Protein backbone atom coordinates (compact mmCIF):
# COMPACT_ATOMS: atom_id res chain seq x y z
CA UNK A 1 0.00 0.00 0.00
CA UNK A 2 2.37 2.66 1.04
CA UNK A 3 4.87 0.20 -0.27
CA UNK A 4 3.20 -0.45 -3.77
CA UNK A 5 2.33 3.21 -4.06
CA UNK A 6 4.75 5.52 -6.43
CA UNK A 7 6.68 5.68 -9.65
CA UNK A 8 8.41 2.23 -11.08
CA UNK A 9 10.38 2.24 -13.89
CA UNK A 10 11.22 -1.34 -15.83
CA UNK A 11 14.14 -2.97 -17.89
CA UNK A 12 12.60 -1.44 -20.82
CA UNK A 13 12.59 1.56 -19.80
CA UNK A 14 8.67 1.27 -18.96
CA UNK A 15 7.01 3.47 -16.29
CA UNK A 16 4.21 2.22 -14.07
CA UNK A 17 2.44 4.81 -12.13
CA UNK A 18 0.23 3.34 -9.44
CA UNK A 19 -1.74 3.78 -6.28
CA UNK A 20 -2.50 0.63 -4.09
CA UNK A 21 -6.11 1.72 -1.87
CA UNK A 22 -6.96 0.05 1.30
CA UNK A 23 -9.51 -2.36 -0.31
CA UNK A 24 -7.20 -4.09 -2.33
CA UNK A 25 -7.35 -1.78 -5.97
CA UNK A 26 -4.24 -0.93 -8.06
CA UNK A 27 -5.26 2.08 -10.34
CA UNK A 28 -3.13 4.11 -12.44
CA UNK A 29 -0.82 4.50 -16.05
CA UNK A 30 1.15 2.80 -17.90
CA UNK A 31 3.71 4.32 -20.20
CA UNK A 32 5.78 1.06 -22.29
CA UNK A 33 8.75 2.13 -24.11
CA UNK A 34 8.38 -0.90 -26.75
CA UNK A 35 5.66 -1.84 -29.04
CA UNK A 36 2.57 -0.94 -30.61
CA UNK A 37 2.23 2.03 -27.56
CA UNK A 38 2.86 5.82 -27.11
CA UNK A 39 1.80 7.94 -23.89
CA UNK A 40 -0.02 6.55 -21.30
CA UNK A 41 -2.79 3.94 -21.12
CA UNK A 42 -4.74 3.31 -17.88
CA UNK A 43 -4.40 0.52 -15.57
CA UNK A 44 -6.36 -1.77 -12.81
CA UNK A 45 -5.46 -4.55 -11.07
CA UNK A 46 -5.99 -5.79 -6.96
CA UNK A 47 -2.95 -7.12 -4.75
CA UNK A 48 -3.41 -8.36 -1.43
CA UNK A 49 -4.34 -6.24 1.44
CA UNK A 50 -3.39 -8.49 4.13
CA UNK A 51 -0.44 -10.02 2.96
CA UNK A 52 2.13 -12.64 4.98
CA UNK A 53 4.54 -11.13 7.38
CA UNK A 54 6.74 -14.12 6.92
CA UNK A 55 9.70 -12.60 4.77
CA UNK A 56 7.08 -13.51 1.17
CA UNK A 57 6.25 -11.20 -1.56
CA UNK A 58 2.62 -9.53 -1.79
CA UNK A 59 0.89 -10.93 -4.58
CA UNK A 60 -0.24 -8.59 -6.79
CA UNK A 61 -1.54 -8.14 -10.56
CA UNK A 62 -2.42 -5.56 -12.98
CA UNK A 63 -3.82 -5.17 -16.55
CA UNK A 64 -3.36 -2.84 -19.52
CA UNK A 65 -5.65 -2.77 -22.55
CA UNK A 66 -3.72 -0.62 -25.07
CA UNK A 67 -6.19 1.68 -25.78
CA UNK A 68 -5.85 5.18 -25.61
CA UNK A 69 -7.29 8.95 -26.83
CA UNK A 70 -4.13 8.47 -29.22
CA UNK A 71 -3.62 4.75 -29.99
CA UNK A 72 -5.46 1.88 -30.41
CA UNK A 73 -3.06 -1.86 -30.73
CA UNK A 74 -6.30 -4.13 -30.19
CA UNK A 75 -4.31 -5.84 -27.77
CA UNK A 76 -4.31 -5.86 -23.72
CA UNK A 77 -1.32 -7.19 -21.28
CA UNK A 78 -1.90 -8.26 -17.89
CA UNK A 79 1.22 -8.58 -15.13
CA UNK A 80 1.14 -11.07 -12.45
CA UNK A 81 3.41 -10.89 -9.84
CA UNK A 82 4.78 -9.90 -6.39
CA UNK A 83 6.35 -6.93 -4.37
CA UNK A 84 9.04 -7.73 -2.09
CA UNK A 85 9.45 -4.29 -0.17
CA UNK A 86 12.10 -2.99 2.04
CA UNK A 87 15.01 0.04 0.65
CA UNK A 88 15.47 -1.28 -2.50
CA UNK A 89 11.66 -2.78 -3.56
CA UNK A 90 10.55 -4.54 -6.46
CA UNK A 91 7.90 -6.24 -8.28
CA UNK A 92 8.59 -9.09 -10.11
CA UNK A 93 6.39 -10.14 -12.68
CA UNK A 94 5.63 -12.72 -15.55
CA UNK A 95 3.16 -11.21 -18.32
CA UNK A 96 0.58 -12.41 -20.94
CA UNK A 97 0.13 -9.78 -24.13
CA UNK A 98 -3.19 -10.81 -26.03
CA UNK A 99 -3.98 -9.23 -28.94
CA UNK A 100 -7.55 -9.17 -30.98
CA UNK A 101 -7.07 -12.17 -33.89
CA UNK A 102 -8.95 -13.89 -36.32
CA UNK A 103 -10.12 -17.47 -35.54
CA UNK A 104 -7.50 -18.94 -37.47
CA UNK A 105 -4.78 -16.77 -36.22
CA UNK A 106 -5.76 -17.52 -32.46
CA UNK A 107 -3.25 -19.84 -31.54
CA UNK A 108 -0.48 -16.92 -32.49
CA UNK A 109 -2.39 -14.17 -30.14
CA UNK A 110 -0.32 -14.11 -26.60
CA UNK A 111 3.25 -13.36 -26.03
CA UNK A 112 4.76 -14.05 -23.18
CA UNK A 113 7.83 -12.30 -21.09
CA UNK A 114 8.80 -10.95 -17.98
CA UNK A 115 9.22 -7.50 -16.14
CA UNK A 116 11.23 -5.81 -13.41
CA UNK A 117 10.24 -3.14 -11.62
CA UNK A 118 12.60 -0.81 -9.64
CA UNK A 119 10.86 1.34 -7.80
CA UNK A 120 12.19 5.66 -8.07
CA UNK A 121 11.35 8.73 -5.86
CA UNK B 1 -21.77 -8.21 -25.50
CA UNK B 2 -18.69 -8.98 -22.75
CA UNK B 3 -20.96 -7.64 -19.77
CA UNK B 4 -23.04 -11.14 -18.33
CA UNK B 5 -22.36 -14.13 -15.94
CA UNK B 6 -19.55 -16.38 -17.81
CA UNK B 7 -18.75 -20.07 -16.83
CA UNK B 8 -15.32 -21.67 -17.47
CA UNK B 9 -14.51 -25.53 -17.83
CA UNK B 10 -13.81 -25.41 -14.28
CA UNK B 11 -17.51 -24.71 -13.39
CA UNK B 12 -15.93 -21.02 -12.06
CA UNK B 13 -18.34 -18.45 -12.13
CA UNK B 14 -17.26 -15.23 -13.66
CA UNK B 15 -19.76 -12.35 -12.73
CA UNK B 16 -18.77 -9.18 -14.96
CA UNK B 17 -19.57 -5.41 -16.31
CA UNK B 18 -17.96 -3.74 -19.63
CA UNK B 19 -17.55 -0.25 -19.10
CA UNK B 20 -18.10 2.11 -21.96
CA UNK B 21 -14.89 2.95 -22.35
CA UNK B 22 -12.66 -0.17 -21.24
CA UNK B 23 -13.44 -1.34 -17.69
CA UNK B 24 -13.89 -4.27 -16.38
CA UNK B 25 -15.54 -4.53 -12.95
CA UNK B 26 -17.22 -8.11 -11.18
CA UNK B 27 -16.24 -10.79 -9.50
CA UNK B 28 -14.91 -14.39 -9.05
CA UNK B 29 -15.88 -17.41 -7.86
CA UNK B 30 -13.54 -20.35 -8.28
CA UNK B 31 -14.75 -23.97 -8.40
CA UNK B 32 -11.01 -25.19 -7.52
CA UNK B 33 -8.20 -24.32 -5.25
CA UNK B 34 -8.08 -22.55 -2.13
CA UNK B 35 -11.05 -19.76 -2.58
CA UNK B 36 -14.84 -19.70 -1.45
CA UNK B 37 -17.39 -17.41 -2.67
CA UNK B 38 -16.62 -14.37 -4.31
CA UNK B 39 -13.37 -12.11 -5.11
CA UNK B 40 -13.45 -8.88 -6.58
CA UNK B 41 -12.14 -8.80 -10.34
CA UNK B 42 -11.00 -5.48 -12.49
CA UNK B 43 -9.64 -5.33 -15.67
CA UNK B 44 -9.60 -3.67 -19.24
CA UNK B 45 -10.52 -4.59 -22.66
CA UNK B 46 -10.66 -2.76 -25.76
CA UNK B 47 -13.49 -0.85 -26.56
CA UNK B 48 -13.06 0.06 -29.73
CA UNK B 49 -11.94 -3.46 -31.46
CA UNK B 50 -11.45 -3.85 -35.15
CA UNK B 51 -13.48 -4.50 -37.74
CA UNK B 52 -12.10 -7.44 -39.40
CA UNK B 53 -13.30 -10.60 -37.33
CA UNK B 54 -10.83 -10.37 -34.93
CA UNK B 55 -11.78 -10.66 -31.35
CA UNK B 56 -11.69 -8.29 -28.71
CA UNK B 57 -8.69 -7.93 -26.51
CA UNK B 58 -9.06 -8.22 -22.57
CA UNK B 59 -7.35 -9.25 -19.45
CA UNK B 60 -8.15 -8.92 -15.47
CA UNK B 61 -6.79 -9.87 -12.25
CA UNK B 62 -8.66 -11.41 -8.95
CA UNK B 63 -6.51 -10.81 -5.95
CA UNK B 64 -7.68 -14.20 -3.31
CA UNK B 65 -8.54 -12.42 -0.68
CA UNK B 66 -12.18 -12.15 0.41
CA UNK B 67 -13.87 -12.07 3.87
CA UNK B 68 -13.93 -15.17 4.07
CA UNK B 69 -10.24 -16.94 2.93
CA UNK B 70 -6.86 -14.95 2.04
CA UNK B 71 -4.74 -17.42 -0.23
CA UNK B 72 -1.93 -14.71 -0.65
CA UNK B 73 -1.88 -15.17 -4.25
CA UNK B 74 -3.25 -13.40 -7.28
CA UNK B 75 -4.32 -14.75 -10.81
CA UNK B 76 -4.34 -12.61 -14.27
CA UNK B 77 -6.59 -13.85 -17.21
CA UNK B 78 -5.11 -12.64 -20.54
CA UNK B 79 -7.08 -13.36 -23.45
CA UNK B 80 -9.93 -12.25 -25.81
CA UNK B 81 -14.13 -12.15 -26.72
CA UNK B 82 -15.41 -13.81 -29.68
CA UNK B 83 -18.80 -13.07 -30.46
CA UNK B 84 -21.23 -14.77 -32.24
CA UNK B 85 -23.65 -17.36 -31.29
CA UNK B 86 -21.73 -18.79 -28.76
CA UNK B 87 -20.00 -16.23 -27.63
CA UNK B 88 -16.80 -17.06 -25.75
CA UNK B 89 -13.85 -15.89 -24.18
CA UNK B 90 -10.49 -17.36 -24.41
CA UNK B 91 -7.91 -17.04 -22.16
CA UNK B 92 -4.20 -18.38 -20.51
CA UNK B 93 -3.81 -16.93 -16.93
CA UNK B 94 -1.07 -16.71 -14.61
CA UNK B 95 -1.52 -17.37 -10.50
CA UNK B 96 1.31 -15.62 -8.66
CA UNK B 97 1.90 -16.59 -5.00
CA UNK B 98 3.64 -14.47 -2.64
CA UNK B 99 6.69 -16.37 -1.89
CA UNK B 100 10.32 -15.71 -0.26
CA UNK B 101 13.33 -15.11 -2.65
CA UNK B 102 14.29 -17.98 -2.82
CA UNK B 103 11.23 -19.81 -3.45
CA UNK B 104 10.18 -17.11 -6.26
CA UNK B 105 11.38 -20.07 -9.18
CA UNK B 106 7.97 -21.65 -8.21
CA UNK B 107 5.59 -19.08 -7.53
CA UNK B 108 4.20 -18.56 -11.01
CA UNK B 109 1.09 -21.24 -12.12
CA UNK B 110 0.08 -21.08 -15.54
CA UNK B 111 -3.11 -22.12 -17.31
CA UNK B 112 -5.97 -21.70 -20.13
CA UNK B 113 -9.47 -21.17 -19.45
CA UNK B 114 -12.39 -20.90 -21.56
CA UNK B 115 -15.21 -19.21 -20.35
CA UNK B 116 -18.99 -19.17 -22.35
CA UNK B 117 -22.66 -18.20 -21.02
CA UNK B 118 -23.63 -21.45 -20.39
CA UNK B 119 -24.27 -22.56 -17.00
CA UNK B 120 -23.33 -25.82 -15.77
CA UNK C 1 0.90 -45.81 -24.50
CA UNK C 2 2.74 -42.28 -25.60
CA UNK C 3 3.92 -44.30 -28.51
CA UNK C 4 1.60 -43.59 -31.81
CA UNK C 5 -0.05 -40.73 -34.05
CA UNK C 6 -1.22 -37.84 -32.07
CA UNK C 7 -3.65 -34.99 -33.74
CA UNK C 8 -4.00 -31.55 -31.83
CA UNK C 9 -6.63 -29.21 -32.09
CA UNK C 10 -4.69 -27.23 -34.88
CA UNK C 11 -4.89 -30.57 -37.20
CA UNK C 12 -1.18 -30.88 -36.45
CA UNK C 13 0.61 -34.57 -36.39
CA UNK C 14 2.54 -35.70 -34.28
CA UNK C 15 4.86 -39.39 -34.49
CA UNK C 16 6.51 -40.41 -31.63
CA UNK C 17 7.89 -42.90 -29.90
CA UNK C 18 8.33 -43.70 -26.32
CA UNK C 19 11.56 -45.25 -25.37
CA UNK C 20 11.77 -47.85 -22.63
CA UNK C 21 13.76 -45.55 -20.18
CA UNK C 22 12.92 -41.79 -21.12
CA UNK C 23 13.34 -40.67 -24.56
CA UNK C 24 10.61 -39.41 -26.87
CA UNK C 25 11.95 -38.96 -30.41
CA UNK C 26 9.50 -37.99 -33.59
CA UNK C 27 8.33 -35.83 -36.29
CA UNK C 28 5.93 -33.28 -36.13
CA UNK C 29 3.74 -31.39 -38.83
CA UNK C 30 2.28 -28.02 -38.14
CA UNK C 31 -0.81 -27.19 -39.86
CA UNK C 32 -0.28 -23.62 -39.20
CA UNK C 33 2.81 -21.23 -39.67
CA UNK C 34 6.05 -20.65 -41.04
CA UNK C 35 6.06 -24.97 -41.85
CA UNK C 36 5.55 -27.14 -43.73
CA UNK C 37 6.28 -31.26 -43.95
CA UNK C 38 8.17 -32.65 -41.33
CA UNK C 39 10.57 -31.88 -38.64
CA UNK C 40 12.43 -33.23 -36.13
CA UNK C 41 11.29 -33.39 -32.39
CA UNK C 42 12.96 -34.94 -29.41
CA UNK C 43 11.82 -34.71 -25.65
CA UNK C 44 11.59 -36.72 -22.09
CA UNK C 45 8.75 -38.54 -20.10
CA UNK C 46 8.50 -39.86 -16.90
CA UNK C 47 9.15 -43.66 -17.87
CA UNK C 48 7.68 -44.93 -14.05
CA UNK C 49 5.07 -42.13 -13.45
CA UNK C 50 2.91 -42.83 -10.04
CA UNK C 51 0.26 -44.97 -9.74
CA UNK C 52 -2.42 -43.24 -7.93
CA UNK C 53 -3.95 -41.94 -11.16
CA UNK C 54 -1.87 -39.33 -12.25
CA UNK C 55 -0.84 -38.14 -15.61
CA UNK C 56 2.96 -38.87 -17.11
CA UNK C 57 4.86 -35.93 -17.36
CA UNK C 58 6.31 -35.07 -20.92
CA UNK C 59 8.03 -32.68 -22.72
CA UNK C 60 9.37 -32.17 -26.28
CA UNK C 61 11.30 -29.50 -28.70
CA UNK C 62 11.10 -28.66 -32.38
CA UNK C 63 13.41 -26.38 -33.79
CA UNK C 64 11.69 -24.96 -37.04
CA UNK C 65 14.43 -25.90 -39.67
CA UNK C 66 13.84 -28.75 -42.24
CA UNK C 67 14.59 -29.44 -45.82
CA UNK C 68 11.85 -26.91 -47.04
CA UNK C 69 12.15 -24.32 -44.44
CA UNK C 70 14.04 -22.11 -41.97
CA UNK C 71 11.62 -20.11 -39.52
CA UNK C 72 14.33 -19.53 -37.04
CA UNK C 73 12.36 -20.30 -34.29
CA UNK C 74 11.73 -23.39 -31.91
CA UNK C 75 8.89 -24.93 -29.57
CA UNK C 76 8.90 -26.82 -26.45
CA UNK C 77 5.91 -28.27 -25.24
CA UNK C 78 5.12 -29.44 -21.67
CA UNK C 79 2.78 -31.64 -20.32
CA UNK C 80 0.79 -34.67 -19.37
CA UNK C 81 -0.18 -37.85 -20.93
CA UNK C 82 -3.35 -39.23 -19.53
CA UNK C 83 -4.30 -42.44 -20.54
CA UNK C 84 -7.79 -44.39 -20.70
CA UNK C 85 -10.40 -44.82 -23.59
CA UNK C 86 -9.50 -42.15 -25.32
CA UNK C 87 -6.14 -40.91 -24.71
CA UNK C 88 -4.64 -37.67 -24.62
CA UNK C 89 -2.02 -35.45 -24.20
CA UNK C 90 -2.41 -31.59 -23.01
CA UNK C 91 -0.11 -29.60 -23.29
CA UNK C 92 0.82 -26.14 -22.77
CA UNK C 93 3.85 -24.71 -25.56
CA UNK C 94 6.56 -22.04 -25.65
CA UNK C 95 7.53 -20.68 -29.04
CA UNK C 96 10.42 -18.58 -29.14
CA UNK C 97 11.95 -16.66 -32.29
CA UNK C 98 15.69 -15.58 -32.72
CA UNK C 99 15.18 -12.05 -32.27
CA UNK C 100 17.77 -9.12 -31.72
CA UNK C 101 18.25 -8.19 -28.03
CA UNK C 102 15.99 -4.79 -28.64
CA UNK C 103 12.58 -6.82 -29.64
CA UNK C 104 13.18 -10.04 -26.99
CA UNK C 105 10.53 -9.24 -24.56
CA UNK C 106 8.08 -10.33 -28.44
CA UNK C 107 10.16 -13.15 -28.72
CA UNK C 108 7.75 -15.92 -27.24
CA UNK C 109 3.95 -17.14 -28.21
CA UNK C 110 2.50 -19.29 -25.63
CA UNK C 111 -0.48 -21.35 -26.11
CA UNK C 112 -1.84 -25.15 -25.64
CA UNK C 113 -2.40 -27.67 -27.44
CA UNK C 114 -4.55 -30.80 -26.62
CA UNK C 115 -3.41 -33.94 -28.70
CA UNK C 116 -5.66 -37.45 -29.35
CA UNK C 117 -5.38 -40.49 -31.51
CA UNK C 118 -8.18 -39.13 -33.66
CA UNK C 119 -7.75 -38.59 -36.89
CA UNK C 120 -9.40 -35.47 -38.42
CA UNK D 1 27.16 -25.32 -32.20
CA UNK D 2 30.83 -24.78 -30.66
CA UNK D 3 28.70 -21.64 -29.78
CA UNK D 4 26.29 -23.52 -27.87
CA UNK D 5 28.31 -26.84 -27.20
CA UNK D 6 29.98 -26.29 -23.20
CA UNK D 7 28.80 -25.73 -19.64
CA UNK D 8 26.39 -23.41 -18.62
CA UNK D 9 24.77 -22.00 -15.04
CA UNK D 10 21.85 -19.98 -14.35
CA UNK D 11 21.04 -17.49 -11.43
CA UNK D 12 19.76 -20.08 -9.64
CA UNK D 13 23.08 -21.98 -9.32
CA UNK D 14 22.23 -24.83 -11.63
CA UNK D 15 24.22 -26.64 -14.59
CA UNK D 16 23.33 -27.34 -17.74
CA UNK D 17 26.02 -29.57 -19.82
CA UNK D 18 25.12 -29.85 -23.43
CA UNK D 19 26.55 -30.80 -27.01
CA UNK D 20 25.32 -29.21 -30.20
CA UNK D 21 25.16 -31.76 -33.20
CA UNK D 22 25.57 -30.72 -36.95
CA UNK D 23 21.87 -31.79 -37.23
CA UNK D 24 20.32 -29.73 -35.11
CA UNK D 25 20.81 -32.08 -31.61
CA UNK D 26 21.00 -31.25 -28.19
CA UNK D 27 21.89 -33.52 -25.99
CA UNK D 28 23.79 -33.32 -22.01
CA UNK D 29 22.95 -33.34 -18.46
CA UNK D 30 21.07 -30.80 -16.09
CA UNK D 31 21.47 -30.54 -12.65
CA UNK D 32 19.11 -28.35 -10.90
CA UNK D 33 20.24 -26.55 -7.32
CA UNK D 34 16.11 -26.20 -6.17
CA UNK D 35 13.24 -28.16 -6.22
CA UNK D 36 12.46 -32.25 -6.31
CA UNK D 37 15.85 -33.40 -8.33
CA UNK D 38 19.11 -34.44 -7.26
CA UNK D 39 22.29 -35.08 -9.39
CA UNK D 40 23.05 -35.15 -13.45
CA UNK D 41 19.40 -35.69 -15.28
CA UNK D 42 19.11 -36.26 -19.15
CA UNK D 43 18.51 -33.45 -21.06
CA UNK D 44 17.30 -33.60 -25.42
CA UNK D 45 16.22 -30.94 -27.35
CA UNK D 46 16.92 -29.22 -30.44
CA UNK D 47 18.30 -26.18 -32.03
CA UNK D 48 18.21 -23.78 -35.54
CA UNK D 49 21.60 -24.91 -36.76
CA UNK D 50 21.08 -22.74 -39.42
CA UNK D 51 20.26 -19.46 -38.04
CA UNK D 52 20.41 -15.63 -39.36
CA UNK D 53 23.04 -13.88 -39.54
CA UNK D 54 21.58 -10.45 -38.84
CA UNK D 55 22.07 -9.94 -35.42
CA UNK D 56 19.67 -12.09 -34.57
CA UNK D 57 19.47 -15.08 -31.70
CA UNK D 58 19.51 -18.48 -32.52
CA UNK D 59 16.27 -20.41 -31.38
CA UNK D 60 16.37 -23.45 -29.23
CA UNK D 61 14.73 -25.42 -26.83
CA UNK D 62 15.12 -28.65 -24.47
CA UNK D 63 13.07 -30.85 -22.21
CA UNK D 64 14.18 -32.65 -18.85
CA UNK D 65 12.25 -35.13 -17.48
CA UNK D 66 12.45 -35.44 -13.35
CA UNK D 67 13.41 -39.25 -13.24
CA UNK D 68 17.34 -40.56 -12.80
CA UNK D 69 18.43 -43.59 -11.45
CA UNK D 70 18.31 -41.89 -7.90
CA UNK D 71 14.66 -39.73 -7.76
CA UNK D 72 12.12 -39.21 -9.55
CA UNK D 73 9.78 -35.71 -9.53
CA UNK D 74 6.86 -37.35 -11.52
CA UNK D 75 7.76 -33.90 -13.47
CA UNK D 76 9.05 -32.59 -16.61
CA UNK D 77 10.30 -29.31 -17.61
CA UNK D 78 10.82 -27.47 -20.86
CA UNK D 79 13.14 -24.44 -22.05
CA UNK D 80 12.38 -22.60 -24.93
CA UNK D 81 14.65 -20.17 -26.47
CA UNK D 82 17.47 -18.26 -27.53
CA UNK D 83 21.52 -18.15 -27.80
CA UNK D 84 23.03 -15.00 -28.05
CA UNK D 85 26.57 -15.55 -29.28
CA UNK D 86 29.82 -13.33 -28.59
CA UNK D 87 32.53 -13.42 -26.04
CA UNK D 88 29.79 -13.22 -23.34
CA UNK D 89 27.40 -16.04 -24.83
CA UNK D 90 24.03 -16.27 -22.99
CA UNK D 91 21.08 -18.52 -22.90
CA UNK D 92 18.15 -16.24 -22.34
CA UNK D 93 14.96 -19.18 -21.67
CA UNK D 94 11.26 -19.06 -20.48
CA UNK D 95 10.39 -22.31 -19.04
CA UNK D 96 7.19 -24.77 -18.17
CA UNK D 97 7.41 -27.44 -15.55
CA UNK D 98 4.53 -29.94 -15.69
CA UNK D 99 3.95 -32.17 -12.93
CA UNK D 100 1.93 -35.44 -13.41
CA UNK D 101 -1.25 -35.26 -11.71
CA UNK D 102 -4.70 -36.43 -11.51
CA UNK D 103 -7.59 -35.09 -13.79
CA UNK D 104 -8.81 -33.08 -10.70
CA UNK D 105 -5.61 -31.37 -10.19
CA UNK D 106 -4.68 -30.61 -13.84
CA UNK D 107 -5.46 -26.76 -13.55
CA UNK D 108 -2.15 -27.02 -11.33
CA UNK D 109 0.26 -28.64 -12.82
CA UNK D 110 2.13 -26.11 -14.58
CA UNK D 111 4.57 -23.55 -13.28
CA UNK D 112 6.41 -21.60 -15.51
CA UNK D 113 9.54 -19.53 -15.32
CA UNK D 114 12.58 -17.85 -16.99
CA UNK D 115 16.40 -18.86 -16.29
CA UNK D 116 19.47 -16.83 -17.65
CA UNK D 117 22.05 -19.47 -18.71
CA UNK D 118 26.13 -17.70 -18.16
CA UNK D 119 28.44 -19.90 -20.25
CA UNK D 120 31.81 -20.78 -18.15
CA UNK D 121 35.14 -23.06 -19.44
O1 LIG E 1 2.42 -3.82 -28.93
C1 LIG E 1 1.34 -3.83 -28.25
O2 LIG E 1 0.36 -4.64 -28.59
C2 LIG E 1 1.15 -2.89 -27.12
C3 LIG E 1 2.33 -2.60 -26.28
C4 LIG E 1 2.78 -3.84 -25.50
C5 LIG E 1 4.07 -3.61 -24.76
C6 LIG E 1 4.44 -4.58 -23.73
S1 LIG E 1 3.55 -5.11 -22.42
C7 LIG E 1 4.70 -6.24 -21.81
C8 LIG E 1 6.03 -5.54 -22.07
N1 LIG E 1 6.42 -4.73 -20.91
C9 LIG E 1 6.49 -3.42 -21.27
O3 LIG E 1 6.82 -2.52 -20.47
N2 LIG E 1 6.21 -3.25 -22.56
C10 LIG E 1 5.90 -4.54 -23.22
O1 LIG F 1 -5.50 -21.40 -4.82
C1 LIG F 1 -5.39 -20.19 -4.91
O2 LIG F 1 -4.26 -19.58 -4.73
C2 LIG F 1 -6.59 -19.31 -5.21
C3 LIG F 1 -7.54 -19.87 -6.22
C4 LIG F 1 -6.99 -20.00 -7.59
C5 LIG F 1 -7.88 -20.65 -8.59
C6 LIG F 1 -7.54 -20.61 -10.03
S1 LIG F 1 -7.34 -19.13 -10.89
C7 LIG F 1 -6.94 -19.92 -12.38
C8 LIG F 1 -7.89 -21.12 -12.42
N1 LIG F 1 -9.18 -20.80 -13.02
C9 LIG F 1 -10.17 -20.90 -12.12
O3 LIG F 1 -11.40 -20.70 -12.38
N2 LIG F 1 -9.73 -21.34 -10.95
C10 LIG F 1 -8.25 -21.51 -10.94
O1 LIG G 1 5.76 -20.22 -37.36
C1 LIG G 1 6.72 -20.78 -36.88
O2 LIG G 1 7.68 -20.13 -36.29
C2 LIG G 1 6.89 -22.28 -36.96
C3 LIG G 1 5.62 -23.06 -36.77
C4 LIG G 1 5.03 -22.96 -35.42
C5 LIG G 1 3.72 -23.63 -35.22
C6 LIG G 1 3.16 -23.81 -33.86
S1 LIG G 1 4.00 -24.66 -32.62
C7 LIG G 1 2.76 -24.38 -31.44
C8 LIG G 1 1.46 -24.54 -32.23
N1 LIG G 1 0.99 -25.92 -32.28
C9 LIG G 1 1.02 -26.40 -33.53
O3 LIG G 1 0.65 -27.56 -33.86
N2 LIG G 1 1.39 -25.47 -34.40
C10 LIG G 1 1.75 -24.19 -33.73
O1 LIG H 1 10.73 -30.02 -8.52
C1 LIG H 1 10.68 -30.69 -9.60
O2 LIG H 1 9.54 -31.17 -10.05
C2 LIG H 1 11.94 -30.99 -10.34
C3 LIG H 1 12.98 -29.94 -10.37
C4 LIG H 1 12.51 -28.72 -11.16
C5 LIG H 1 13.49 -27.57 -11.06
C6 LIG H 1 13.34 -26.47 -12.01
S1 LIG H 1 13.26 -26.52 -13.68
C7 LIG H 1 13.03 -24.84 -13.95
C8 LIG H 1 13.91 -24.20 -12.88
N1 LIG H 1 15.26 -23.96 -13.40
C9 LIG H 1 16.16 -24.69 -12.68
O3 LIG H 1 17.39 -24.64 -12.90
N2 LIG H 1 15.58 -25.38 -11.70
C10 LIG H 1 14.11 -25.17 -11.71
Amino acid sequence: EAGITGTWYNQLGSTFIVTAGADGALTGTYESAVGNAESRYVLTGRYDSAPATDGSGTALGWTVAWKNNYRNAHSATTWSGQYVGGAEARINTQWLLTSGTTEANAWKSTLVGHDTFTKVK
